[PDB]
């Protein structure tokens, strides 16, 4: 029985307004209603894995995982396994995976965040779930962040908050954050970002939405927006929204947006919006394609409506050779010829190196690079060809060309990572100096630029 190269990967969003389901939801696990929708041909089919985050979810672990099981179940008739649960308040977020896959998962990491200072401490945060999945990493990250039109930038904290203090994957890892642990990172919820339009426009938004006109609303999406200025979410993409605002409904139906300030609300407007999304960031030229990202139109118990994603997401086996695991491969080896990081910081220490990769047997820190004044101000670290030749686990090039190198550049002084990034092997030749390139970030923010060239030695 073959190991998958390919796997597809549920992703659901709900925030229930506190209240209980209906006694049908599998519109949501088909990815049926507005958008882009599944494909009726594949209504049979299972997905791999179902990634299910809830937001102000009055249910109990139990009930909940009583309501998705048997859903699946009359879907697919297929008796889905729970990989994990995990909740903070009432952030939930639900793993389920077809039993063929129990013996591919491992590594099953689970945590909490909770967001804000005293005041603002309290109810908003974020859950998430890792594991392996044979050879391939997967971070899975329900966010609530804060609410409220006029506070995008407590919502961009919220996130740096979240991508900070999340602690998922592999330890071992220890300068990254969860934005750089994950072959593939997907990251959902009610981020509550808001379509920034005047109070008085709600009719005409209304209007737009009643006639799918979608562009200008779009136009002024807080997520969107905050994105585009490098606010949040840096170097995370997200499918084209085709299906309307999912907030603010009237219960017990999707006929009516409300939207007018009521003593609930603490006399805020809440305009239509695009609060409940689905964001991801892969590794550098890994499979990963959207199949579906749209909302649910006949589970009306909350003021949100449900939000679906699928993605088709590329998987790679767990390699043994005669060597590694264990040892080396003396026929692979990666090198470094003419490298340079470029960073924003204003500091004057020495710099190094660290190389982090499942293909080496831990991790390689370089000799410090020579600090140079750049031509705008910049520091430029240069490397040259003085960084270590890297000793691969395994030289077969079915393996090596699939993996991924993780760099950190850190302070002599400190040892404190001054920005994080990743280089892909999947590279046009072998034995051939490339151009490679990555961007650095710190908390998630840009801190600088590296850049060489590499050569690759693989058995063949
Ligand atoms: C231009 N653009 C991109 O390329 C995405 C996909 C790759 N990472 C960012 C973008 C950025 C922010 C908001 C909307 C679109």
């Amino acid at each position: 029985q073959p190991e998958p190269d390919m796997i597809t990967i549920f992703i659901g969003t709900w925030n229930m307004g506190n209240a209980p389901p209906p006694k049908k939801i599998t519109s949501w696990f088909l990815s049926k209603g507005q958008g882009k929708t599944r494909d009726d041909s594949a209504d049979y089919i299972p997905h791999d894995i179902y990634v299910i985050g809830t937001q102000e979810d009055p249910l109990s672990e139990k009930e909940w995982l009583e309501i998705l099981k048997h859903s699946l179940q009359e879907i697919t008739s297929v008796t889905f396994k729970t990989v994990a649960i995990h909740t903070l308040w009432n952030i939930r977020i639900v793993v389920l995976a077809k039993p063929e896959h129990e013996n591919r998962i491992s590594h099953i990491c689970t945590d909490n965040v909770k967001t804000g200072i005293a005041n603002t401490l309290g109810n908003k945060g974020a859950v998430g779930v890792s594991f392996m999945f044979n050879g391939t990493s997967l971070g899975f990250v329900n966010s609530h962040l804060t609410s409220g039109s006029e506070k995008k930038l407590r919502r961009n904290q919220n996130y740096m908050n979240i991508l900070r203090f999340l602690a998922l994957g592999d330890k071992k890892l220890s300068p990254f954050n969860i934005t750089h642990r994950f072959t593939h990172l997907f990251w959902f919820g009610d981020l509550n970002y808001r379509v920034d339009l005047p109070t008085w426009e709600a009719e005409t938004i209304i209007q737009k939405i009643k006639q799918q006109q979608y562009a200008d609303l779009l136009s002024h999406d807080q997520l969107l927006t905050e994105r585009r200025e490098q606010k949040v979410f840096l170097h995370f993409e997200e499918e084209e929204i085709t299906f309307a605002p999912t907030y603010r409904f009237e219960r017990l139906t999707r006929d009516k947006y409300a939207y007018t300030k009521q003593k609930a609300t603490g006399m805020k407007y809440n305009l239509p919006s695009w609060c409940d999304r689905v964001l991801w960031k892969s590794y550098p030229l890994v499979h990963v394609v959207c199949q579906s990202y749209g909302s649910t139109s006949d589970i009306m118990t909350s003021d949100h409506s449900p939000v679906f994603a699928t993605f088709e997401a590329g998987v790679t086996s767990q390699f043994v050779s005669k060597n590694g695991p264990g040892t080396v491969d003396s026929q692979g080896q990666i090198e470094f010829l003419r490298c340079y990081a470029t960073l924003k910081t204003k500091s004057q220490t020495k710099f190094y190196l660290e190389f982090h990769s499942s293909c080496l047997e831990s991790f390689v820190k370089s000799q410090e690079g020579e600090n140079e004044e750049g031509s705008e101000g910049e520091l430029v670290v240069k490397f040259g060809e003085t960084l270590p030749k890297l000793k691969p686990i395994i030289s077969d090039p079915e393996y090596l060309l699939d993996q991924h190198i993780l760099i950190s550049i850190k302070s002599s002084d400190s040892d404190e990572s001054y920005g994080e990034g990743c280089i892909a092997l999947r590279l046009e030749a072998t034995e051939t100096q490339l151009p490679i390139y990555t961007p650095l970030t710190h908390h998630g923010e840009l801190t600088g630029h590296f850049q060489g060239e590499i050569k690759l030695q693989t058995s063949q």
